[PDB]
RNA sequence: UACCCGCAGAAGAAGCACCGGCUAACUCCGUGCCAGCAGCCGCGGUAAUACGGAGGGUGCAAGCGUUAAUCGGAAUUACUG
RNA sequence: GUACGGCCGCAAGGUUAAAACUCAAAUGAAUUGACGGGGGCCCGCACAAGCGGUGGAGCAUGUGGUUUAAUUCGAUGCAACGCGAAGAACCUUACCUGGUCUUGACAUCCACGGAAGUUUUCAGAGAUGAGAAUGUGCCUUCGGGAACCGUGAGACAGGUG
RNA sequence: ACGACCAGGGCUACACACGUGCUACAAUGGCGCAUACAAAGAGAAGCGACCUCGCGAGAGCAAGCGGACCUCAUAAAGUGCGUCGUAGUCCGGAUUGGAGUCUGCAACUCGACUCCAUGAAGUCGGAAUCGCUAGUAAUCGUGGAUCAGAAUGCCACGGUG
RNA sequence: GCGGGGUUGAGCAGCCUGGUAGCUCGUCGGGCUGAAAACCCGAAGAUCGUCGGUUCAAAUCCGGCCCCCGCAACCA
RNA sequence: UUCUUCUAA
């Protein structure tokens, strides 16, 4: 009954990243992704690492997917932001609690079909080293996204292209819901990416949203793709959002 | 005018600060190195006497705090010293 | 001991000498320690002297990793790794997949209704579903209870969380 | 329901990586026959002779012994002879087919063992690294617990040295 | 416009008159260390830029192209 | 002869 956003059912292109802290959030952004491919399996999405970067340590310096299925944008938006995670290192032998976290971008499955203003002399490209890796560099707005992780040109350029214009979708949209007033009104958490959106103690195996605060003791069980247990009470207030203010 | 006289009924009249230590005075609950606190040492990194609330208590009192400001403590420019 | 200025110098620079700022320390001796690619001493299959073995092979066994609906969990320098576990076909099993159950398998309390219990048929993977003969061991100024089943009420249980 | 019960699963998966073992790469050996020699334990439905039958795994009889009595119980390395003749071999045994045996509701996953066939790798192992100072190393058997069944493990025990 | 070259990942040898893919580090894995280095040990990886031809056979020889790299774009 | 380093209750 409620109108949603139209590129709730679009899939989800993601961007996980290392953060701050050392080679504990490099980790955790290898840690994090893990989960994500245990909840898109159970989501019965299709997980598509387009590129993967390690700090190689054991921990990812980065990675870009695709996800895809059924809604999986409408699942996945209020996940873009920081993400927290404390434990104890294993060097250390004291107990030292070192505490780091992850950056998080959740867009829309945009088409260049769906994307009209996309313009070659507004883009940058790169091939470089039949050489097949591409390098995108949409101009006006400086995003660049790479891909070389195929055998050939062809494939490289339309995953370079594809996660770009998600980007400028990912731009646009960001621009144009902040600079909505009243439409922020329907919209749980701060509509910025940057928010310390969830805490992961793990010797309390704690894991603690903070747009609406809900506290689980349950990491283990959502480390392994137990996550509607959160993603819905979300939507259940971010439709909240949206029910009150009408 | 001061002042004096009766008049009504407990009637018309209490608060602010603080309680980890220094420093008199504490428990409980939320809270979780977040939110905050803070003169100093310092707290909050889930069991907080230090955060927020509750009660309870301390201390002043029609004020109570804060800040600014000057000397003091500082023999910390030392004549004393 | 720096900036600026003065001073001096052939120059190198010297000399005179700040402040903004920032910290809640800085330092001094001395003490117990620890440590030393310091010194001295002593001991150790520590070295030396010896013997065999591992690492190569195959397999057993364990962990990691990976995988899995699940591969239960713990132990991971020495001091985890034929460890927990002196022995996972089921059981074990703590895990998965379904099937189920809720004062609950169980403890005790509390009533209530059948003495228990005895044999059986069928459904069902089984957890269970009605059939189906009974008994009166116990006791009683005898709810038929207690033993022992079932029902109910909560007290609570339970948890290898 | 992080509680209770049932079946089936899984805890045994599998590119790898490591630990720890076991068995090898042979002639001081292999094989065959003959023969010598323990110690310590275990045992009542037990250990189960004895004989029977089965190539054997076993099956049946069923003594005997709660055991300084009987059973397990024949130690093996060895000794003696024969044989192999320096080879992937009469080394070595992986794997796999077939066919059984036993256990236990039940041996698909996922058992142990027998028989037949099969006969990989392996011809002393890089950098490295381990153990051990005498009955020790080395090497050879035996037993025990755990245990329905099921140890190259663990715990013992003797032999040689 | 003309010359040059395009080679395991990388940077490069050999490119030899065509029977002929080497190097080094990197990588991977062990060893050493309490750990990381360093070092040691062991591994692997190339269709020789491209489209073709000549050839018994092309990295090789030849031709065209892609890429650059050099060079030259003069005299009033 | 040679011989470096050890984030953060
Ligand atoms: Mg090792």
């Amino acid at each position: 009954l409620l109108p949603k956003d139209p590129d709730d059912e679009r899939n989800a292109f993601l961007e996980v990243r290392a953060g701050t802290g050392g080679d504990e959030a490099a980790l955790f952004a290898g840690d994090l992704f893990r989960m994500y491919s245990r909840y898109a399996e159970a989501r019965r999405w299709r997980v598509e690492i387009m590129s993967a970067s390690e700090g190689e340590h054991g921990g990812y310096k980065e990675i870009i997917a695709k996800i895809s299925g059924d809604g999986v944008y409408g699942r996945l938006k209020f996940e873009s932001g920081g993400h927290r995670v404390q434990r104890v290192p294993a060097t250390e032998s004291q107990g030292r609690i070192h505490t780091s976290a992850c950056t998080v971008a959740v867009m829309p499955e945009l088409p260049d079909a769906e994307l009209p203003d996309i313009n070659p002399a507004d883009l940058r490209i790169d091939t470089f080293r039949t050489d097949s890796a591409i390098r995108i560099t949409h101009l006006p707005t400086g995003i660049v996204v790479e891909c070389q992780d195929e055998r050939s040109q062809h494939k490289n350029k339309a995953k370079a292209l594809s996660v770009l214009g998600a980007r400028i979708h990912a731009a646009e949209m960001a621009k144009r819901q902040q600079a909505e007033a009243s439409t922020r009104r329907n919209l749980l958490g701060s509509g910025d990416r940057s928010d310390r959106n969830r805490t992961y103690n793990f010797p309390q195996g704690r894991v603690t949203d903070h747009r609406i605060n809900l506290t689980l003791y349950r990491l283990d069980e959502v480390m392994e793709g137990k996550l509607d247990m959160l993603i819905e009470p979300i939507i259940q207030e971010h439709q909240a959002d949206q029910l009150a203010a009408l």
